[PDB]
């Protein structure tokens, strides 16, 4: 994702790496001042600060300094000390945040009239990267979204210095026309060299003596890291203002550093009832969202997850740490412990609670005398021995763990656990029967994966006909085709692997991070191929809107970046999804049912697998976006497909807080294009604790337009189940 970085960060970042033939003053003269700060040290070290008068005021992401009288301006060093000694260590609050302000930046006073005051920002989007310039900047620049001049440098364009001039700068000074211009054209080249999303620089002052960056707010393409750190250091990402971490959310920060699995712990409430230890992002939304549903907001301790596949070790490591955080003092009413997630498509469940286990058992003390309930529910590959040992070390420590499987609906252990229940061009069809897939990287596990799905829907031939990976020479793999044996060629160059298999429509990229932009774009080359399946996590987002771009011109379905892919029962799937054979069977997935379905996560995707096998004649095809900004292709790019494929009778949205994507499904409906019966939920109501993007604006505008929404995920396949019958008493679905 995008991450904020300091004004200091930012302005040390320009300082350094732009190239502008217009005089930049002031380089690198700048002081920080904390707390801990040694005004003896700070003097020697920046002896600048006796030249001159100086400007001092908090670096810690709080807008609007000036307004809030957090600006002290034109001051002797003396009078700095002085405006800062009531403030410096002292809480602030500002909006709905309350921190300390412990982080401050001291510069030289720059004398200039309000009409040298500009203002210039640059943000990305889909489409490309906005540039915005208004003539009169400061604190008063007020709603410059709707005043200022705009420019979209399109995806793979260049900024055109005679744009800047005959429509940006249309209102400036016409003597700062020249400087501005190539300040501007300096400060695009450096945004996008450096991998910025966004760049505000107001004010940006011009005087006679040239170009004064007073302010700077800006966020970095954080996944960019494995190019940029060359340019970027040790760069630091804050927090929002607001209070500072507990040392446990360092402890798993530092833990979720040193590993591919994404572990993420934030503390709500430290006093609060209910503790959650959840696998799979949108599953660690749908939890949470329920507890606030059912009234547990304010018992609500933390959310957070571990997912993407963590070792026995970094769960324990996990582990031990929430059992830990909710044994610091009792409560009244005892304590919950919802372990839940959806069904896994490659985690190792029986090694996860393997780990988490181990941690139980060395906390079983405190956790009897805190009078801690547990409740379980997991699917995945080797869950039934996961659950088994959950089962068992509660059995053997004496303390409450009750387990469920898939057959219990993700969410109903809430209710449970609370006593609200007893506890018991682009084309339409992308995939066939005929479909065959070549796949780049070696990925044999995912490739049987594959056959075996192949082999269980009795396709006629395996749907992988050959690999690509440019690390190795040309040889063959081996696979099972059933209890036949069977090679798969492995091709160096792509270009072989296409021209031997022409009748190769679709490619696999397994390609890592380092690998995937590069593989991709080569792989559009081959007009062969019409549909792409991207997996890696990580693409840079400007990255993957040159991906995008190439697509579209080309006519090619691109599913993902960050994605475990899809699937079409009885004719493909894509790698790992939908897990072991296991999980294959227990949902169906080799035959086809009516149902088609999409959503950002592969978890949560294998969880509408089930939830829909199990209320309907089945899933016909699901497809999981994955869950970058910019997804290859969109919720309404598939829902247009299935509207326009005759096996498919009804369709499941699973949607999400951000962006307006579900507005174009309603707008679809309200025109006549969209018929078929729409279901859809989307998660992170709770998350609350622009408006039209939060999921319960969407729920509410969904519900009015005609689509069929629950009342929350609780309720997800009970609606699914109603309008099934209802398709089928009304002869639209034969099972
Ligand atoms: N180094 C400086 N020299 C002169 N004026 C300054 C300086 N820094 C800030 N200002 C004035 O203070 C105002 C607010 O400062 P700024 O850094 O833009 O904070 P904010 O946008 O958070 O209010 C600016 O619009 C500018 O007019
Ligand atoms: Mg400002
Ligand atoms: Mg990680």
């Amino acid at each position: 994702s995008a991450k904020a970085i300091s004004e200091q960060t930012g302005k040390e970042l320009l300082y350094k790496f732009i190239c502008t033939t217009s005089a930049i003053q002031n380089r690198f003269k700048y002081a920080r001042v904390t707390p801990d700060t040694d005004w003896a040290r700070l003097l020697q070290d920046h002896p600048w600060l006796l030249s001159q008068n100086l400007v001092v005021k908090p670096d810690q992401l709080i807008k609007r300094r000036g307004k809030l009288g957090l600006v002290g301006v034109n001051l002797t060093l003396d009078g700095v000390k002085s405006w800062l000694k009531p403030r410096l260590g002292q809480e602030a609050t500002v909006g709905k945040a309350t921190g300390f302000l412990k982080n401050f930046l001291i510069e030289p006073f720059v004398p200039h009239s309000q009409a040298e005051e500009f203002y210039v920002c640059i943000y990305a989007t889909r489409e490309g990267d906005y540039v915005l310039f208004h003539h009169e900047g400061g604190v008063d620049v007020g709603d410059v979204d709707a005043k200022a001049q705009k420019l979209l440098v399109g995806v793979d364009e260049k900024l055109n210095p005679e744009d800047i001039k005959k429509h940006l700068l249309v209102h400036a000074p016409e003597d700062k026309k020249e400087i501005l211009a190539s300040f501007i054209s300096g400060l695009f080249n450096f945004y996008e060299d450096l991998y910025f999303t966004y760049l505000e620089i107001n004010p940006l002052v011009v005087t006679k003596d040239g170009v004064y960056v007073l302010d700077l707010a800006a966020k970095v393409d954080a996944t960019a890291d494995y190019i940029c750190k060359v340019k970027w250091g040790d760069i630091e990402f804050p927090p929002p203002f607001g209070r500072e971490a507990y040392p446990e959310e360092a402890y798993i920060a530092d833990l979720d550093a040193k590993s591919g699995a994404s572990l993420k712990l934030t503390l709500l409430n430290p006093k609060g009832r209910i503790w959650t230890m959840v696998a799979g992002g949108g599953a660690s939304v749908v939890y949470s969202d329920t507890i606030c549903d059912l009234g547990g907001v304010n018992e609500l301790a933390n959310y957070g997850e571990y997912s993407g596949a963590p070792s026995e070790q970094q769960t324990y490591d996990y582990a031990k740490t929430i059992l830990s955080l909710m044994t610091r003092e009792k409560h009244p009413d005892g304590k919950i412990l919802i372990i839940g997630g959806s069904i896994a498509n490659f985690t190792n469940v029986a090694a996860t609670f393997k780990g988490i286990v181990r941690a139980i058992r060395d906390y079983q003390g405190p956790l009897k005398e805190h009078e801690v309930t547990i409740f379980v529910r997991r699917g995945g590959p080797n869950y039934q021995e996961g659950l088994r040992v959950m089962g068992e070390v509660g059995k053997t420590t004496g303390i409450p763990i009750h387990v469920f499987g898939t057959e219990t609906h993700m969410t109903a252990i809430v209710g449970m656990a609370l006593g609200h229940r007893p506890i018991p061009g682009k084309s339409t069809t992308l995939f066939s029967r005929h479909t065959k897939a070549i796949v780049w990287g070696m990925q044999t596990r995912a490739v049987q994966g594959m056959l075996d799905f192949d082999y269980v829907c009795s396709r006629d031939e395996p749907s992988v006909a050959a690999m690509v990976y440019p690390f190795t020479g040309d040889h063959k793999q081996k696979f099972y085709w059933g209890h036949k044996e069977i090679l798969i060629p492995v091709f160096k160059n792509m270009a072989d692997a296409m021209r031997k298999h022409p009748e190769v429509d679709v490619l696999i990229n397994f390609a890592s991070l380092r690998s995937a932009y590069d593989s991709t774009m080569e792989t559009m080359n081959y007009a062969q191929i019409r549909t792409i399946a991207i997996i890696a996590e990580g693409i840079p987002e400007a990255l993957t809107r040159k991906l995008i771009k190439k697509a579209d011109q080309k006519g090619v379905t691109i599913i993902g970046p960050a994605t475990v892919g899809g699937i079409k029962p009885g004719c493909f799937k894509i790698g790992n999804t939908g897990g072991m054979l296991d999980n294959i069977l227990a949902s169906k997935l080799y035959r086809p049912g009516s149902v088609a379905y999409v959503s950002r996560s592969g978890g949560m995707s294998n969880e509408l697998n089930n939830i829909i096998s199990r209320t309907t004649d089945g899933v016909y095809e699901g497809v999981a976006i994955g869950g970058d900004r910019y997804p290859g292709s969109t919720f309404m790019d598939h829902v247009l497909r299935y509207q326009d494929t005759p096996g498919v009778k009804m369709i499941v949205v699973l949607g999400e807080i951000g962006g307006t994507e579900e507005y174009k499904i309603c707008r679809g409906i309200k025109e006549g294009r969209l018929t078929k019966p729409i279901v859809c939920w989307c998660i992170g109501t709770c998350a609350t604790m622009q408006a039209s993007e939060t999921a319960v604006a969407k729920n509410q505008a969904l519900k009015e337009a005609g689509v069929f929404v629950p009342r929350s995920f609780d309720e997800l396949g009970e609606i699914i189940q109603s309008v099934y019958e209802d398709l089928v008493a009304n002869g639209v679905i034969v099972p």
